[PDB]
């Protein structure tokens, strides 16, 4: 479809709510009923940014996300589809 | 400081303007002198979407962003810092 609609994007996995210092922390973000558009992921640490995120297109706009924090306390992570929060986000995340 | 400021965001590099199928494109994205919050890249292809975008953080809230496209066209990228585009933004990209 020519536009896009971010209510349709489907966000799942243990990164969206925990992640931990020392190891890969992902979540599958699934664009594929939501048109045509930029995903975008942020990680806001209030004290520490985020080390790593990385985002990878597996096929028909699902994407695996994976990211790194180097300080435990309390991150929002943000998913977007265009300038659009996708259902879910904002997520929070604890990093013990 | 406690918050942020999008307009001291300093971006910079190739990977700003031109990226290439099967190559690594690149550019720095300075939030140093930004505050404190999430720095968003997001790559629209309007066909096709980016293959991988890798962000990692170099000290001192500087990052290097890695991008990848599999198919020619112009593309926008857009970075934020937050909810904000940082000056720059959108970048328009060609992949020859």
């Amino acid at each position: 479809a020519m536009g896009s609609d971010a209510s349709k994007v489907v966000t799942r996995g243990p990164g969206l709510s925990q992640a931990f210092v020392g190891q890969k922390n992902s979540f599958t973000v699934d664009c594929s009923k939501a048109g045509t558009n930029m995903m975008m992921v942020g990680v806001h640490g209030p004290k520490t940014p985020c080390e790593e995120v990385y985002v990878k297109h597996m096929g028909n706009r699902v994407y695996n996300v994976t990211y790194t924090v180097k300080e435990k306390g309390d991150y929002i992570l943000i998913v977007k589809w265009g300038d659009e929060s996708v259902p879910g986000s904002p997520f929070k995340v604890k990093v013990p």
